[PDB]
């Protein structure tokens, strides 16, 4: 009963709210990432840094979930944030393969919001979609993609030297 | 019989038609409330430009849409500018309300113009409406509505230090 | 058995990722402060960023941590951020009181982590806590403490117009 | 009996003096490091400065032991400078798990002079050693460990090429 609600239907308030939550998991999960390339017996800093900042955009993600939900006149409803699913990630093209199915679970959640949009007929909802998150979607799975096509031809995972030579050449120093 | 016209619907030139009369009734409404806020027995200046500016907003809104018409071949065919609704306008809380109120029947014209759009297949038109105009009624409304809470924290409308209060320090000197 | 471990005890090492754990469930609470002062219902949009910011830098205080942890050859262990303990926050007076006792059960979290430290006669863990940590705590809570005593000073919860001036005067525009 | 002493304890003067010689030990130690690497049948330019830089480091962490001697009142008494361990340092693996070791003893030292400071009761230095000294060192031990890490992954000591990349993009030019 928001006095600016208007064409906000409860299924998607319900589902904004959601997305919020795994953009936060997402969030967590690269911060996982980060740590684990910081340790000492990895050592892969840039790799590391290249997290770290994964990790920083997916809160922003979820911030303007936040700020668009209160435009709407929703009501964040937050739960718990969900540990990642693993405590350590193996190597540099493990760790590039997870946040390539991460990067396609987030895209595949932000569809299923679209499609929701679009059934409820809420083309700002759409909009929003569109120009702030499935574009951002499609330039990451990429960039991921890209990465583990290099990876591989670097000789990963057995390959030590190929491994430090994408920390040293392919990642922002 | 256009010669630059292109899936563009007889029906949705109508309504782009009777979106710019709304738009420039809009204007109108804005401009009667600053002419009331600017008055002796009234002086709330802040608030009295606030609602100038939002005049100037909706004018450039119809502009916009003239603009678009003869972009797609449509014709611009005017109508008389109702004057509005009101001569006084109360307080700064009724004129809100009022504003509120407007916002959202401008958002709900513009809404209908997009179902009308995506009835007809025009994407171009369904793309203007989110990039130009939706994004912008979410945003004002919910500036509006932020607002009529302040204005009822500060106990509009009998407590006059508390409207002074809110022309001083919410709106723009 | 990492490398670089030297005079640190697996039982600071659990603690630490323990103390992590409570910044970044420090950060969630200012983050549902923020989303809910920032509602249309609600609207102090100063004090809605004040919780934005004491948010994001709980959130340093946990990635300060994480890089703490792999500096002495610790293991970061991650487990669910839990939301926060309530929905929604009240206003303004009872917001700040949560946060003051939220500031200081992570006070003492510090204190009880620089105690065990002493315990396990580790000066770089007692430095780090006293040189990062301790003090920044100790400024918070006097900030917050002032706040509430303004905020009762302004007849909060009943003073709607000393809630509106506490957001306009007492914090950050 | 000096007129500037206060609260300083015989054996904290001594373990201060024969700290102060195990800095000179290691500036010495790293001194043949570098020199090892600036051999014309070695030729790891990179990795001997990085050694010299060290050198030039723990030269600056026994003057300023010198100073602290003074300012507290006691008196600086010097030791021979015993050579390193090594005339030769193998390969950069070798010298780096040195170095390592090395950092580590000399961290040793430090904390068991924190852990006499602690039984004397004398906050000034432990203060000094928490401020100026045992930071430096998880810092360092953390900065070689990573490089070891990296020089095995590259496949030290057999892999020449990897040898030669960290030179060439892990140490600075
Ligand atoms: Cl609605
Ligand atoms: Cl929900
Ligand atoms: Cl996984
Ligand atoms: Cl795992
Ligand atoms: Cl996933
Ligand atoms: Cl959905
Ligand atoms: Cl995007
Ligand atoms: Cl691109
Ligand atoms: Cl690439
Ligand atoms: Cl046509
Ligand atoms: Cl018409
Ligand atoms: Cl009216
Ligand atoms: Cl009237
Ligand atoms: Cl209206
Ligand atoms: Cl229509
Ligand atoms: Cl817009
Ligand atoms: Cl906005
Ligand atoms: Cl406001
Ligand atoms: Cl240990
Ligand atoms: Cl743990
Ligand atoms: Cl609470
Ligand atoms: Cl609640
Ligand atoms: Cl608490
Ligand atoms: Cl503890
Ligand atoms: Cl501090
Ligand atoms: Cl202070
Ligand atoms: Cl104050
Ligand atoms: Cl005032
Ligand atoms: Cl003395
Ligand atoms: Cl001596
Ligand atoms: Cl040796
Ligand atoms: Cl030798
Ligand atoms: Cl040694
Ligand atoms: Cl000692
Ligand atoms: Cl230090
Ligand atoms: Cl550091
Ligand atoms: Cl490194
Ligand atoms: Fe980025
Ligand atoms: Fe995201
Ligand atoms: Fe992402
Ligand atoms: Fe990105
Ligand atoms: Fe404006
Ligand atoms: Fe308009
Ligand atoms: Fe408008
Ligand atoms: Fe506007
Ligand atoms: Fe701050
Ligand atoms: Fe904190
Ligand atoms: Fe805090
Ligand atoms: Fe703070
Ligand atoms: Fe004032
Ligand atoms: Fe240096
Ligand atoms: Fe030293
Ligand atoms: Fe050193
Ligand atoms: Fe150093
Ligand atoms: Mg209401
Ligand atoms: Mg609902
Ligand atoms: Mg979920
Ligand atoms: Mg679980
Ligand atoms: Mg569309
Ligand atoms: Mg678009
Ligand atoms: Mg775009
Ligand atoms: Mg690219
Ligand atoms: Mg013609
Ligand atoms: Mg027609
Ligand atoms: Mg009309
Ligand atoms: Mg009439
Ligand atoms: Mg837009
Ligand atoms: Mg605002
Ligand atoms: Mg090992
Ligand atoms: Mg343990
Ligand atoms: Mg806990
Ligand atoms: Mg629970
Ligand atoms: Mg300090
Ligand atoms: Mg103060
Ligand atoms: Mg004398
Ligand atoms: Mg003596
Ligand atoms: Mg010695
Ligand atoms: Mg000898
Ligand atoms: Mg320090
Ligand atoms: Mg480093």
């Amino acid at each position: 009963v928001s006095q600016v609600r208007q064409n906000y239907h409860s299924d998607c308030e319900a589902a904004v709210n959601r997305m919020l939550n795994l953009e936060l998991y997402a969030s967590y999960t690269y911060s996982s990432m980060y740590a684990f390339f910081d340790r000492d017996d990895v050592a892969l800093h840039n790799v590391a840094e290249f997290f770290k900042e994964q990790s920083h955009e997916e809160r922003e993600h979820a911030e303007k979930f936040m700020k668009y939900q209160n435009k709407r006149g929703g009501r964040v409803v937050l739960q718990d944030i969900k540990k990642p699913e693993r405590d350590e990630w193996g190597n540099t093209l493990e760790a590039m393969q997870a946040a390539l199915q991460l990067e396609k679970t987030v895209n595949q959640a932000l569809l299923d919001l679209h499609k929701l949009a679009t059934d409820k007929v809420d083309p700002h909802l759409c909009d929003f979609l569109e120009s702030e998150y499935l574009e951002e979607q499609v330039k990451d799975i990429k960039r991921i993609g890209d990465f583990i096509t290099n990876l591989k031809r670097l000789g990963l995972p057995e390959n030590g030297m190929g491994e430090y030579l994408f920390d040293k050449h392919s990642v922002k120093e």
